DNA sequence: CCGACGTCGCATCAGC
DNA sequence: GCTGATGCGA
DNA sequence: GTCGG
């Protein structure tokens, strides 16, 4: 963190642009500035300098030149002084809620953390339970509760079926010291891109893990896809652990690396990846590494046996998990 | 100058 | 009910 | 907001 100052000052943009202005181009635009600033092992000293870095331009090298000379940003000190803006984004920190319905919230005069606990039947399941967990949801996981976590899941998986195979990808599988969630990517030899042997695959996990008092709560859940919240176990006389956001995905068996890849991350190494793919004339997406034909149409998928394959395929050095976090 | 910006799953809604 | 778009999210 | 062509 040479450089804490500047990408905060771009994190705290971007999220002015999504959750206000609704313009998710700039919010991409000032993450994946912030992003290449981040990982640039110089304390920059002027815009010019950091405007030689792609994904940094004129405007935001000059918003680096106010920053770097006073200490603050005077249209982010605006922002912060407006109670409209303040008030939409301090509404879409709640799980559920993202730009649209903060802003219609806050036209029906519903804008603190109180009026959203005498409204709760305005809210959707999502937002409930969202809000029923926001002090939960804001502290970080420690690393070796994380550990404590994937022993839980990985036996609780194997007593269903000992031929799944669960993998604990995000941040975690990155060697984060401290992680924001639980992400479980998940495989079963019934389930490829070829045929689905067996119904309810993951429904059999989450109930296990459910009947184990795991698994708390749900968010939202279909046949690949699980979103929910979970907690670990405490002792006598010990106070709880916090609850924990999880995420568990489906992915058919033949196509393990892909999947791993898209789940392991980060989201803007997945973004600059992708791009990269395009424009060497791939497409990727967690099931499959295509070409694109003359016309621009995806064709056939093509062999896949390692996280490597994907690499060498657009012409990119391999790059370990720790290496992607972006 | 300006088109394109990664890719997709689940919840929910409009229109039929 | 289905189809397609929108919102929110991974 | 940025940038390849
Ligand atoms: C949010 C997001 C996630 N993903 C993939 C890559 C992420 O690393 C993976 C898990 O999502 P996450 O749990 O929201 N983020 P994380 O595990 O990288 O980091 P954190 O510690 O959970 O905050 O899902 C995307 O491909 N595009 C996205 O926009
Ligand atoms: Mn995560
Ligand atoms: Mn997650
Ligand atoms: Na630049
Ligand atoms: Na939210």
């Amino acid at each position: 963190t040479l450089n804490g100052g500047i990408t905060d000052m771009l994190t705290e943009l971007a999220n002015f642009e999504k959750n206000v202005s609704q313009a998710i181009h700039k919010y991409n635009a000032y993450r994946k500035a912030a992003s290449v600033i981040a990982k640039y092992p110089h304390k920059i000293k002027s815009g010019a300098e950091a405007k030689k870095l792609p994904g940094v331009g004129t405007k935001i090298a000059e918003k680096i030149d106010e920053f770097l000379a006073t200490g603050k940003l005077r249209k982010l000190e605006k922002i912060r002084q407006d109670d409209t803006s303040s008030s939409i984004n301090f509404l879409t920190r709640v799980s559920g809620i993202g730009p649209s319905a903060a802003r219609k919230f806050v036209d029906e005069g519903i804008k603190t953390l109180e009026d959203l606990r005498k409204n709760e039947d305005k809210l959707n399941h999502h937002q409930r339970i969202g809000l029923k967990y926001f002090g939960d949801f804001e502290k970080r996981i420690p690393r070796e509760e994380m550990l404590q976590m994937q022993d839980i899941v990985l036996n609780e998986v194997k007593k269903v079926d000992s031929e799944y195979i669960a993998t604990v990808c995000g941040s975690f599988r990155r060697g984060a010291e401290s992680s924001g969630d639980m992400d479980v990517l998940l495989t079963h030899p019934s389930f490829t891109s070829e045929s689905t042997k067996q119904p309810k695959l993951l429904h059999q996990v989450v109930e296990q893990l459910q009947k184990v008092h795991f698994i708390t709560d749900t968010l939202s859940k279909g046949e690949t896809k699980f979103m929910g919240v979970c907690q670990l176990p405490s002792k006598n006389d010990e106070k709880e652990y916090p609850h924990r956001r999880i995420d568990i995905r489906l992915i058919p068996k033949d196509q393990y690396y892909c999947g791993v890849l898209y789940f392991t991350g980060s989201d803007i190494f997945n973004k600059n990846m992708r791009a990269h793919a395009l424009e060497k004339g791939f497409t990727i997406n967690e099931y499959t590494i295509r070409p694109l034909g003359v016309t621009g149409v995806a064709g056939e998928p093509l062999p896949v046996d390692s996280e490597k394959d994907i690499f060498d395929y657009i012409q990119w050095k391999y790059r370990e998990p720790k290496d992607r976090s972006e």
